[PDB]
């Protein structure tokens, strides 16, 4: 409808793909070359599914803070036989606040979905299914079972991916430009 959608809308056309493991189907962002990420909670293992085609992982990292706290945030390189766009200078270099982002899902159940979930706070630490996290960013609206892996954006910015909710609010995991430095 305008240019928030605009943003989301190439993002998905072009850096995502459907992963599915054995806990269920995740929007998959994919990064730069053949690394994308996931949330934890999907539990990749050494065979990934990739828009329903078999696929090696050849490498797998769930990352933690220095503190060793979860962030949620697993990066897997993909046995795929072609490179993502590179989106690494979209991706923020600090934790921040962010005004008027999009949720963008695309799976089976959810094709071509964007969600306007407004302002965006830096949480910080949020207890996640029971796992101490940090790094979560929060918005008000009531997301559901099915948009874990979703895509944050703002105009020009691709700021985390969505891990949770409790009904009312929900949790994104950030996306920072450190994580994907070679
Ligand atoms: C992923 O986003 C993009 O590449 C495009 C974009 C870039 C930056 C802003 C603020 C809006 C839209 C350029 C082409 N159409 C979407």
């Amino acid at each position: 409808m305008g240019p928030g959608f605009d943003f989301a809308q190439a993002i998905m056309k072009k850096n995502t793909v459907i992963a599915r493991t054995e806990k269920g189907e995740f929007t998959m962002l994919g990064v730069y070359d053949r690394v994308a990420v996931i949330p934890t909670h999907a539990s990749v293992g050494e065979i990934i599914y990739i828009n329903d085609v078999e696929t090696r992982v050849l490498d797998a990292c769930a990352l933690r803070d220095l503190t060793d706290t979860n962030l949620e945030i697993t990066i897997v390189k993909l046995d795929r036989n072609q490179k993502f766009r590179d989106i690494r200078h979209f991706l923020p270099r600090c934790e921040d606040d962010y005004n008027d982002a999009v949720l963008s899902v695309h799976t089976s159940k959810f094709p071509n979905m964007y969600i306007p979930v407004g302002q965006v706070t830096n949480y910080g630490f949020l207890n996640l299914g029971g796992t101490p996290t940090h790094r979560i960013l929060m918005y008000n609206f009531p997301t559901r079972a099915g948009q874990c892996g979703g895509v944050v954006t703002t105009t020009g910015k691709v700021i985390g991916i969505h891990v949770g909710g409790n009904g009312a609010q929900g949790f994104a995991a950030m996306l920072l430009h450190s994580y994907f430095t070679d």
